[PDB]
C-alpha cells in the first residue's frame, strides 16, 4: 500500500506514535516519507547483506528475520515480510522498540538527514487528526 500523507498520519496517530518517546507525529510521517515514499512494500538491500523493509525501512540485521541476514538478532521477533503489510501495526510496534533503544529516531538515516531540525509539523499540516 502507498499511503497518503494524512492517511498515514492518522494511522500512525491511532497506533500511538504521536509524541511517542517525545517525537511528535510530524517526525514519523517525515521519516516514512523519506525512508519509503509512504510505500509499505519498499525494500532496500544494504551492502552488508542486510535489507530494510517497509514504510520505516526496518533493518534485517537487528530487528526482523528475513532468512538471509546471518547474525540477525530479530529483536522485534517478526519475519521482515510482516513489515510490508498494508496494516502498519507490525512496523509501528517494531519502530517503538527501535526508537526506545537509546538513539531515538537517529536510527533512521533519512530522519536524521532530512527531518531532524526541520519544521516536521508541516508534514501533518492540513490533516484531519
Ligand atoms: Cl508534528
Ligand atoms: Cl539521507
Amino acid at each position: 500500500k502507498v499511503f497518503g500523507r494524512c492517511e498515514l498520519a492518522a494511522a500512525m496517530k491511532r497506533h500511538g506514535l504521536d509524541n511517542y518517546r517525545g517525537y511528535s507525529l510530524g517526525n514519523w510521517v517525515c521519516a516514512a516519507k523519506f525512508e519509503s515514499n509512504f510505500n509499505t512494500q519498499a525494500t532496500n538491500r544494504n551492502t552488508d547483506g542486510s535489507t530494510d523493509y517497509g514504510i520505516l525501512q526496518i533493518n534485517s540485521r537487528w530487528w526482523c528475520n528475513d532468512g538471509r541476514t546471518p547474525g540477525s538478532r530479530n529483536l522485534c521477533n517478526i519475519p521482515c515480510s510482516a513489515l510490508l503489510s498494508s496494516d502498519i501495526t507490525a512496523s509501528v510496534n517494531c519502530a517503538k522498540k527501535i526508537v526506545s533503544d537509546g538513539n531515538g529516531m537517529n536510527a533512521w538515516v533519512a530522519w536524521r538527514n532530512r527531518c531532524k531540525g526541520t519544521d516536521v509539523q508541516a508534514w501533518i499540516r492540513g490533516c484531519r487528526l
